[PDB]
């Protein structure tokens, strides 16, 4: 297990201790989690390697830090003529009917970016354009810089010389001010601040993955439906975020056999968070009165315009009639 | 209005002009599309734009080439220290359950690529590896170097790690030798190898994304059942290019009224390319006995394993009946 690897395994362990209950992200926490899984490698093996995130917290924490982590530490305006080139779906293979390509400046975190998305629409390409970076910069120059950098990458398109800068939805992160942070259902939550910062799961062997699907329950559990009610909006997109990433770790059988649907605090949790489940097969819907519904073309029934039938547990004679059509 | 939209709309009129008639790739073919959109620019803003493809040979031409293009002209090593990321998914959320990724090296030509394609299995990760690159590449050189990108890149290098340069498949596409090249339905034909090599369709505007769709349809029209069963391979795949681009655009409703899958020429393009063609919405497959169907994880149909259901138009009476039910 190398230091990498150690790493990874201890915001793993992290993460899930998130869940049950929030934790500061504070040299102490991490500190438990050694106990029950320590760092075998060397500290100056450590003082190498270069990480960002949590983990790079961790690896402070290791290499003797006493202080809190602090919300901002890692601003960073980045490379301005390095530039991450990465993209999802093409225009000869879209992706769920979309291709998204965005360019952004090397190392610059918060990660300021021009994502340019596209779809065939009647009459050629939409493209809805979406320019991320930080409160104050120059967004023009930005927007105008990176845009080429679209043209020039993809044998510039017309539907991409098209785009105005009026046409680009601009979001704007703040940096950090150095508001200690709390770490709750994956996500952080700055002292001071009303947004949270949605983390990485992980738990991607099979021993985190079980954890994590037990944890998440036993808090649902550990809820009365008064104490759900009771939730700021932040810890409930929090909780939003932990749920569909477990979803998304099932089949529609497995999902349903999970039985988190099945709990009163969890319905409570349906009410203020939707109840829309992508899973590993298709998408189920955990509907208050008509049970479990599974995502179908054919149904007769429909939950925010998706189409939906009852979910059945599959059994042999529906497929014994299944017809096996000519070539 | 601009200079590259004006490029783009002389492309456009390439590949336009190559559905219904072949035509050479000579400096001739780009004056007789120069009648219907001419280039008003300035060459001298000309130079500066960036662009690789027929784009890049009609630039050429407007700027004085006289020469005929030539199959290999653009083939590039690419720089082996840039590389460009493309993903399907994702270790945070795979699309059911697979997460793609694949890096290459930039403005490589052909492109030299490491895909490796993984799934959450019982217990672990399968992975799939394969490299498209080049006869005579350093072969076992460029996957150490490309899986090593994927490490770094990878939000679990763990199930990266094992995978030996004995376990991923190889593709090799040759270079061409300067052959000149006919281009006929969107596809280049070196003279006189018997591949094809094609070329993407663009026509992102009104006027050459609905006369892309007529021209299609009126070049199957003016087949019959008999000239298809006499196209050469290559030509049915050039055709298949062009198909399968056509319905991309398309949601199913209206790849239905298009109605290029009633003719019957169209049929012997389906017994001979296949009859699974993906539109903007789902996968369509043009079936000779039962219709239009569409992939349906609960359809009581199999074509060649894609569970299907028959596709039905949306009629105001039967939506009427839906079930809405409460949020
Ligand atoms: C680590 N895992 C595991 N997993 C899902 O959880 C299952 C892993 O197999 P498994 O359930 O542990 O096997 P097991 O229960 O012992 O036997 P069985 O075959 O009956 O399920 C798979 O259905 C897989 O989809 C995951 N799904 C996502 N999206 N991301 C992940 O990291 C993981």
């Amino acid at each position: 297990p190398t230091a990498v690897q150690e790493l990874n395994r201890i915001c793993d362990g992290m993460i899930l201790s998130s869940i049950l209950r929030p934790q500061m992200v504070e040299p102490s926490l991490i500190g438990d989690v050694l106990k029950t899984e320590p760092f075998t490698s060397s500290l100056e093996v450590l003082k190498d390697i270069k990480v960002s995130g949590l983990m790079r917290y961790i690896k402070q924490v290791l290499l003797g830090r006493k202080s809190y982590y602090k919300f901002g530490e890692e601003h960073a305006d980045g490379d301005q003529n390095l530039f991450d080139y990465q993209f999802t779906g093409t225009p000869e293979e879209p992706i769920k009917g979309y291709w998204t390509t965005t360019i952004s400046y090397r190392d610059s975190k918060p990660k300021i970016s021009l994502t340019i998305r596209q779809e065939f629409v009647e009459g050629g390409v939409e493209s809805q354009a979406v320019l991320a970076t930080v409160v104050g910069r120059p967004h023009l120059q930005d927007f105008l810089l990176l845009k080429r950098k679209h043209l020039e990458y993809s044998d510039y398109p017309e539907s991409i010389d098209l785009i105005e800068f009026g046409d680009v939805k601009v979001i704007e992160k703040t940096v950090g001010h150095g508001q200690p942070v709390v770490l709750y259902m994956a996500s952080l939550f700055p002292i001071g601040l009303t947004k949270i910062a949605e983390q990485g799961i992980g738990c991607h062997n099979e021993k985190n993955d079980a954890t994590l699907k037990s944890l998440l329950k036993t808090a649902i559990l550990n809820m009365t439906p008064d104490d759900v009610s009771l939730l700021p909006r932040s810890k409930l997109d929090a909780i939003d975020h932990v749920v569909r990433n477990v979803y998304l770790r099932f089949n529609n059988s497995s999902a349903v056999s999970y039985g988190l649907h099945k709990l009163q605090s969890f319905e409570k949790i349906l009410q203020l968070n939707g109840r829309i489940y992508e899973t590993k097969e298709s998408t189920l819907v955990f509907h208050h009165k008509k049970g479990v519904l599974v995502e179908d073309l054919k149904g007769l029934m429909s939950y925010k315009t998706l189409r939906v039938s009852e979910w059945r547990e599959k059994q042999e004679p529906e497929e014994a009639r299944v017809e096996v059509l000519e070539e």
